């Protein structure tokens, strides 16, 4: 077993990017074809063995828990596998635990929120906008479940990233010239918010999946709340390595980044995906 | 000006097709691109003159109505043109209003509860997981907008109707052979739902639209659940009730295949997004 026994989720930013769709819902429930989004990211813990996960939210977004709690009306209404499948949502080995963030306080400060639910323990931190595509990886041996797993034999934080092709526009790792492929971890120095062409130390960019150790919380007191200036802390401390993305992922916090996977999701839909294929071809 | 000057949206049921992604927000709040079905509705009823607006809700749909409302928390967070577009949502001139539902009691008992804001007057009567497309009909004088100016002519009841993608599947008017092209009102003598291909009167369906004169509200104190045909089946023994053929297209968005569909339409006609959405999709297939 694993020491990254709990995930933290901060759900409680309020999605302007998504509006006006995210106006009077959460932007965790934007449907990907039939199940919101913050169901797939939930799933990806489930996959890489965490049972325990922690909402950091906001008051209103109630409905990302009234979504994985007994839904006691709709439950009466069905009288099918239907039911069934509504009560599978969360598994009853899974257990959904919250607490609200303070201020608009950013990131850093989310997951500090959490720390009096998990204690002095490495943690699993997971941002719900980013889906990790479960097609073109394997999520219960790759990315995460495979940062846990490399976190537990080695001890070193590990902070996913994947290539992309402006380097301008994420927060992107230093692995002081570092070979890496898919899969593998390397160390890495520093990390950067937006560099200029000239700053960039690679084009890894970080994805929104990290792994880190106990060692985090006592840093997480100072200030920059942004994670990565106190994992930059961290690096300075001990070991911090960057993980190479398996497979793909969407970023849903942008409307075209969104339907493009719903799109890409719709395709697979697995008892829908072939009349929805068939339409778009004919569409098209 | 027409005396039906309110719309009544049926937003009381749980989306039971549309699971699990429905389990805990409103089919009516999925969105269709970046708004959600419910903000298309309330334009076309808008488009067509309508300025009052009567939901007939549920308890666990709060957030259709805070949707048109001011939402606090997210204008203060503002500060350009988003805080404009959202305060925009509804315009000053445009009022929501809502009831309960009593009991999960059907659509024609949803039409029920909203007598006592309206009264004794017309009424257009509107299924929120139909949308009409708004680039193939223009609404503010197709469709909906038709259909009150047609009953203000005449004082005859507006069915809306599409000829459709099966018959099986549907409730089909009865309009005594007639042919009938889009834009055009022609009496109905009856309805029957899901026909068998040989008892079908027409292939023309009914799609969600309704212009009823106040004849049918003494007449919804009469049990068929309680069902709306049924009701309208008893006005058209006492009065004329014609059927309105649909102009341009309609995407049901009450199955996953619509709404996966209209997804995709809508998709390639957003404003600022369409083009690279479209590119992205040719190339991808």
């Amino acid at each position: 077993n694993s020491k990254v026994k709990k995930a933290v989720i901060p759900v409680a930013g309020l999605g302007t990017r998504m509006l006006p769709a995210t106006k009077a819902i959460p932007k965790e429930m934007l449907p990907l074809v039939d199940k919101p989004l913050i169901q797939y990211v939930v799933n990806e813990c489930i996959a890489a063995g965490i049972n325990e996960i922690v909402l950091v939210t906001h008051s209103s977004k109630n409905s990302i828990e009234n979504h994985f709690d007994t839904s006691f009306e709709l439950e009466a209404m069905l009288e099918r596998q239907l039911l069934e499948e509504i009560q599978s949502i969360c598994p009853p080995h899974v257990t959904i635990m919250q607490v609200r963030q303070g201020l608009a306080k950013g990131l850093g400060h989310a997951v500090m929120c959490a720390w009096p639910v998990i204690g002095n323990e490495p943690v699993a931190v997971i941002l719900p906008d980013v889906i990790l595509d479960e097609y073109e990886s394997d999520l219960s041996k790759d990315n995460l479940a495979e940062m846990i797993r490399r976190f537990d034999e080695t001890g070193h934080s590990q902070i996913m990233v994947e290539p992309v092709a402006d380097v301008t526009a994420y927060g992107v790792v230093d692995c002081q010239g570092a070979q890496l492929n898919p899969g593998d971890s390397a160390p890495m120095v520093g990390v950067v918010e937006k560099p200029k062409a000239d700053q960039a130390p690679s084009n890894l960019a970080v994805v929104g999946r990290y792994v880190l150790s106990a060692d985090i919380w006592p840093l997480l007191a100072k200030t920059p709340i942004q994670l990565t200036d106190s994992i930059a802390m961290l690096m300075e401390k001990e070991t911090v390595e960057a993980y190479h993305l398996k497979g793909v992922s969407h970023d849903c916090g942008n409307k075209l980044g969104y339907m493009q996977a719903f799109v890409e999701y719709g395709v697979r839909h697995e008892t829908l995906g072939s009349d929805f294929k068939a339409w778009l071809e004919s569409a098209v």
